[PDB]
């Protein structure tokens, strides 16, 4: 199956360990990319823009997250140019002009190098890409991914209790609630 029109289920019945089967279940390849936020923020998201820094993982996603609801993501880098891992942004709209983006970057070798997310707000003026996060110190601090999870709000308010996993496959289990 591929053009599957409802593989998602509410952010309750999903588990780490469905997630592992996620990837596991996704090509034989050597990296691979697994993401859940279980979103119980209260507020209808729709995707306004999404692109990649390096890898990918496609052209168009969902442009909706209701309260109760996690947000699957998978990807398997670029393929097409160099040897580049699984850097992106992804920025959903909230109501009428806010929007959160969320960073991934994993480098396509093992060595030192881990994997990096960061969740913050950006208001819904000017298209975000390499440019907005680059240059200027302002939004250019990802955090570090490690086999655990942490409790810290995302700036609006909520708070994010989760973290991602390194260990090569990367999944990303945050739970974002009230503070």
């Amino acid at each position: 199956s591929a053009d599957v029109a409802g593989a998602v289920i509410d952010g309750a019945s999903l588990s780490f360990d469905i997630l592992k089967t996620v990837l596991e279940a996704l090509g034989n390849v050597k990296r691979k990319i697994a993401v859940g936020v279980d979103n119980e923020s209260g507020k209808t998201w729709t995707a306004l823009n999404t692109y990649f820094r390096s890898g990918t993982s496609d052209i168009v996603l969902p442009h909706k997250v209701p309260h109760g609801k996690a947000l699957l993501y998978n990807g398997q880098k670029d393929r097409g140019p160099v040897a580049t891992g699984a850097v992106g942004v992804l920025a959903y709209l909230m109501s009428d002009g806010n929007t959160l983006a969320v960073l991934f970057s994993v480098p396509y070798d093992y060595n030192w190098y881990s994997n990096w997310w960061n969740v913050r707000i950006y208001k819904g003026k000017r298209r975000a890409d390499q440019r907005m996060y680059e240059e200027l110190y302002y939004n250019l601090s990802p955090f570090r991914g490690d086999n655990g999870w942490h409790t810290r709000n995302l700036g609006y308010g909520l708070k994010s209790r989760g973290f991602m996993n390194s260990s090569g496959h990367a999944i990303l289990e945050i739970h974002v609630t009230k503070a």
